[PDB]
DNA sequence: CCCGGACCTGTGACAAATTGCCCTCAGACGG
DNA sequence: CCGTCTGAGGGCAATTTGTCACAGGTCCGGG
């Protein structure tokens, strides 16, 4: 299936995207990635991608695009707007779409995965997690890494009532580690790290099936 | 000595959002 | 000209995600 790579900027860049954003936004950076930032987008062939229906695929590419407007892209600062103009369809079951050429240089040190890896996660978060992990993999399938909370909380731009720790663990952190853990091939565990009463850091292991 | 207070934890409620499903009907095309 | 495969719309109930009040732990310092 496809590989993705990119930029370890883009894997650690502060943004907030749902899951079909995100799903969209892998197959610009495939397209871009082979050869002025003009994309396109089948609806057929984002169906029988992800398997979903002709009806559903056209509802998700939809409103995934008419919410990209107004969405910024921050490298730490500097912020950027992903499009640069609306979406239209010149033809029925066909999307063109007009990715801001600024940001070619971020998209192409790396980060890779295969796109099946993936393709099942629901939570956004947990897809931004596994991106973030996969960056420390060793070519074996095993790594190591320690995150820091804040940076976590401003990468991702998770809500602002997750800043309480105990809301933290039960709706991202236990959740997405157990997505993880049930659709894709990697084992992952994890530790906290205290200093005083404060937790500051997690730390992740993890191994390939 | 014992307190309220400033921290921390986890859970039960409710509100707001998202999931895969379902149903209708016109466009594009080919045989 | 028409029958079929698409896909652009309109919805749903069942789950998940986002928010906050309340019980219950610790340690410190002033009364
Ligand atoms: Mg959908």
């Amino acid at each position: 299936s496809p590989r993705i790579v990119q930029s370890n900027d883009l894997t650690e860049a502060a943004y907030s995207l749902s899951r079909d954003q995100k799903r969209m936004l892998y197959l610009f950076v495939d397209q871009i990635r082979k050869s002025d930032g003009i994309c396109e987008i089948h609806v057929a062939k984002y169906a029988e991608i992800f398997g979903l229906t002709s009806a559903e695929a056209s509802k998700d590419i939809r409103q995934a695009l008419k919410s990209f407007a107004g969405k910024e892209v921050v490298f730490y600062y500097e912020s950027f707007p992903w499009f640069i103009k609306p979406a239209h369809s010149p033809s029925r079951g066909l999307y063109s779409v007009h990715i801001n050429p600024y940001l070619i240089p971020f998209f192409i040190r790396f980060t890779q995965f295969r796109l099946s890896e993936t393709k099942e996660i629901t939570n956004p978060y947990a897809m931004r997690l596994y991106e973030s992990l996969c960056q420390y993999r060793k070519p074996d399938g095993s790594g190591i890494v320690s995150l820091k909370i804040d940076w976590i909380i401003e990468r991702y731009q998770l809500p602002q009532s997750y800043q309480r720790m105990p809301d933290f663990r039960r709706r991202f952190l236990q959740v997405c580690v157990n997505e993880i853990n049930s659709r894709t091939p990697m084992r992952l565990s994890y530790i906290e790290k205290k200093k005083g009463r404060q937790t500051t850091h997690i730390v992740f292991s993890f191994r390939d099936i």
